[PDB]
This record gives C-alpha cells, structure tokens and sequence, in this order.
C-alpha cells in the first residue's frame, strides 16, 4: 500500500530545515507523531536552551554539587556518548561543552576565542569525570565548571527515535531528513533503492556531487562549511580537538558515514573526521556494516571497501582516487 507522492511536512528547528516524508498510504498522521518526537527529545538534550530548562542544562548547572534525576532518552544518550569517547583516539568528550560554549560556532555570537580564554577550559574535558547511578538515573559531573554537549550525537539520536516511532505505526518507506543527518527505509516505490545526495561541501546544503543508492541505511554529513565561523578570512568548523581547543585541520572537506544506525554514524564522525582522509579511511575499515565517502580539500573522493564502485559521481569539477 506505497503512494508515489508522499505524505510530507516540514519544519525547521535547531536552526536546521527538517523535512519527513512517508509512501504509506494512510500513515499522514505519523508525521506530527515523528515531529512531536523530534521536539521532545530536541528539548530534553538541547544546551542552546537560551531559558536553560534542558536536563542536560541542569547537568550542567550541578557541575561539582549534586547529581541529578534524567528521563531515560538522556540517560541513554548520555551513556551512548560516554562510550563514543572510549572508542575515538581521545578526539570525542561528551564535556567538552566549555570549550564549545566559548567558540560557540555557528551561533549570533560565535567568536574566535583567546589563546588564554581556551586554556581555562582544556582541564574540564574528561569524560571519565562523568559518573551516573543506574538505581537512581542520575548523571552527575564530578567538578565545578564542568559541562556537557551532546551537539555531536544528538540529531543520530533523534533520527533513529524518528525511524523507531515510525515502525510502532508500521511504515515501511520513508525519508527522515535532518540537515546532515539523513535517514531512507525501504526502498523507492518504484522498486529501485533510494538515490542519497552526497553533500558539495563547498556549497549550500542541498547542492550534491553525486548519488549513491542506498537503502534501510543512515548517511550522516560532516563538512568544514557546514557551520563554520570566519574571522580575518581563516575558516574555523565546528569539530574541535578537545586537547589543542581549535577545529581539527587535515586534507578532509566532506565525509558521509554510511551505517544502520543515525547515532553511530553521528558518534563515529568525530574521530573519523580527526584522523584524515586515509587516517580516517582506515578507522572507518574497522567497523563492520559502516562505511564512508571522503571528499579531500583538492576535490577527490574516496570511497570505503564496502562502497566501492557504487558512488556515482555527477559532477565533473570532483575525481575519484585510492
Ligand atoms: N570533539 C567533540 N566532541 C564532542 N562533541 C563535539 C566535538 N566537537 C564538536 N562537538 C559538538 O558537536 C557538534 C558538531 O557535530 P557534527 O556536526 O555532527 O560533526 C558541535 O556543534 C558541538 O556541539
Ligand atoms: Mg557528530
């Protein structure tokens, strides 16, 4: 029972052009169910919370004090981010929030901060510092001036609780786009997979170098201008190196994560995105079921083992290479 034309609704939060859409005929309600989920849980993690009324805001204020009570969404999320920095190369900190409160990219206010400034936040970031009680659901941070940040994993959360609300109402095809966060279920209608945009990361989003068929699979965008800050014409992203305190700098412009699950291909990004594109190629070979596109700064792409040969490259400015 697959339409052609979706059921379809957009909206933009987060600053962020979210867009859902399902081929199930009859299943138009499940839109506001997706959407209602996606605020739910948007509200719950979010530390851009100008009112700080989050529960990681909350965290964040009993940094060194009290621990404190969280639903179960957090609790998850948290102790998901807490094992996403064991994994990296010491490159992903749930706590690196005072560092990135200060850069605070991508935002009215967003500066380039001192050296000095940078080197008062450097010692807070330690995940390790981050004690949670399973028989109380508390997350507590051990120091004062600690914080948390959940920006990194937070929209791969919410996809897969999107892709999760969506099969409790039984849809079987449909996209679930969140700016760079881009998930496909099933298959086209017309029996094909889906074509995925693989993002220009030198353009506005939406513009793509090519596509690649994919289906039942989450394609995670990271560029070095997706939100970037630029002051004196140098270009500062924002995936920061919790031990220098600046944005990570290699031969990387663009990397897509191909994974079954939005939050690993969110949690994956950081360390993938630290070690450069070969460096980076090579973690990527380490996980199975995920896969990667890099797109270096000279405009080459380079596909992961399990994707060889399937990207197709439509625009001509872009090569291939090993
Ligand atoms: N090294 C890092 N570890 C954890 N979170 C980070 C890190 N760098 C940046 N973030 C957060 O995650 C966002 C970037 O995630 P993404 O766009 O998925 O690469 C930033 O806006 C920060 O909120
Ligand atoms: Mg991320």
């Amino acid at each position: 029972k697959l339409m052609d034309q979706p059921y379809s609704k957009t909206d933009f939060l987060m600053g962020t052009v979210v867009t859902l859409k399902i081929y199930d005929k009859g299943k138009e309600d499940v839109l506001d169910k997706g959407f209602d989920r996606i605020k739910d849980l948007a509200a719950k993690i979010t530390t851009s919370d100008s009112e700080k009324t989050s529960e990681v805001d909350k965290i964040n204020e009993q940094a060194g004090k009290k621990p404190v009570k969280v639903s179960e969404d957090v609790y998850y999320l948290i102790q998901e981010g807490l094992k996403y920095s064991e994994n990296s190369g010491g490159s992903f900190d749930i706590t690196i929030g005072p560092l990135t409160s200060l850069w605070h990219i991508g935002f009215s206010d967003a500066r380039k901060p001192s050296q000095a400034e940078i080197d008062a936040v450097l010692p807070l970031i330690n995940y390790k510092d981050v004690k949670m009680n399973d028989k109380d659901q508390t997350v507590y941070l051990e120091k004062e001036g600690m914080e948390l940040d959940l920006g990194a994993i937070a929209k791969g959360f919410i996809t897969d609780e999107t892709l999760k609300v969506f099969k409790e109402n039984k849809v079987t095809t449909s996209i679930i786009d969140l700016g760079g966060n881009i998930y496909v279920q099933g298959n086209n209608p017309n029996g094909n997979k889906w074509n995925v945009g693989i993002q220009d990361p030198f353009s506005p989003r939406g513009s793509v170098i090519g596509k690649l068929p994919e289906s039942n699979m989450s394609i995670v965008t990271s560029g070095i201008y997706e939100r970037y800050l630029e002051v004196d014409g140098k270009t500062y992203h924002h995936i920061l190196d919790p031990k220098t305190g600046y944005p990570f700098d290699n031969d990387i412009a663009g990397v897509s994560i191909v994974s079954k699950k939005s939050i690993d291909g969110d949690g994956l990004s950081t360390a993938t995105f630290s070690k450069g594109i070969k460096g980076g190629m090579d973690y990527i070979e380490q996980f199975e079921g995920v896969d990667a596109i890099f797109i270096s700064k000279e405009k080459k792409v380079y596909e992961t083992s399990g994707l060889k040969g399937q990207f197709e490259l439509t625009d001509k400015d872009f090569q291939m290479d090993t």
